[PDB]
């Protein structure tokens, strides 16, 4: 009887560890018990995940990659600064968001400190050095304030903390933070014709 | 340091840069220099340590916070003032407490309190910012933003070894774009400056605050 149907038993871990990561705790959580709440030996999960700090890695790269492959594809774009930004933003917002569990909350874990979580760091500081020169060409363009650059960023992350908070997530939350991660740029353009650009640009609906 | 702030420092390292279930009070007692059994008269549970950090991360900003929904007057500079104060003081700790706002033991009815104090700081800066909203004719939606903004300058210290001092500022600025708010910031530096008796960094605001 799987977790949710259709895991593969990789994934049932992956989604076991996410829980209890984010639920229980990090340090908190054996491989023991996550092996128990798979139905699995603990033996037989080493050879999906070695250690525990391979089920955390796996974790991680998941909530990066797929933003960052995207960031790196709107930096060699050429065209307005703007609807680029703003399509990272609500991309990389949505899938925080929409995230079954809040797995963005273990960035703060003091094991991602160590040594063992150096190329997850890079990889997450290279998301956010791709949102700032975006960021900047905004402000640029809109002659905005330049000490901004790094806040459309901070906005998107926040998601992590509205889910910590809140039992929901508002519907659209990703569109709001899309309007406020330009707005501190000091972006005045229309913004129901940015959504509606950015909704086709993701294949997604706008408001 | 009395005795009792020892410990708090103690620990709030330990928690910040070890973790919260990881750190036994023994070693607490340890980083500190004293019998594990002294600090029990400090602090009785490592739960009660955690409850004393947390609280100082919010009870001075709460008091602010109340106060200025009790003032007549416009709600920018109100809101303003509240981010500057709060996020510097999220900027001035030796350690970085708010990055322990996540742990799933805040979760717990031990914690209750806690949380909610610090949904009434949220509660309070929302309700300042849908009034500057609706002042400014803004974004309805974008009311719970400038809180947002002001406790990411804990992620921002998790990244940054030096977070600059001009981080509070940038964050003031941003917390009323966000809201619809296009008035003139270096006026508005120069007011929260007055009023919370510190510098801005603006340089006309520095020349307005003069004034």
């Amino acid at each position: 009887q799987p977790r949710r149907p259709g895991q593969t038993a990789r994934e049932e871990i992956l989604d076991a560890a996410a829980e209890l990561f984010t639920t229980h705790g990090y340090g908190s959580t054996s491989t023991r018990r996550i092996a128990d709440e798979v139905g699995v030996r603990q033996a037989s999960l080493y050879h999906h995940f070695a250690t525990k700090d391979d089920i955390l890695d796996a974790l991680l790269a998941g909530t990066v990659d797929e933003p960052l492959e995207l960031a790196h594809g709107l930096l060699g774009e050429s065209g307005p600064a703007a609807p680029r930004l703003h399509a990272l933003v609500i991309y990389d917002a949505s899938q925080l968001c929409a995230g079954r569990w809040n797995l963005g909350a273990l960035y703060l874990l003091p094991e991602l400190r160590t040594d063992r979580f150096a190329p997850f760091r890079r990889r997450r500081a290279e998301l956010r050095s791709a949102y700032r020169s975006l960021a900047a060409a905004v402000i640029a363009e809109c002659g905005g304030p330049p000490e901004a650059d790094d806040l459309p960023f901070r906005l998107v992350e926040s998601v992590i903390n509205s889910r910590s908070d809140d039992a929901v997530v508002p519907p659209e939350q990703p569109w709001v933070i899309g309007e406020g991660a330009l707005r501190v740029l000091g972006f005045d353009g229309d913004f129901a014709e940015l959504a509606a650009a950015t909704a086709s640009r993701l294949g997604v609906r706008p408001p």
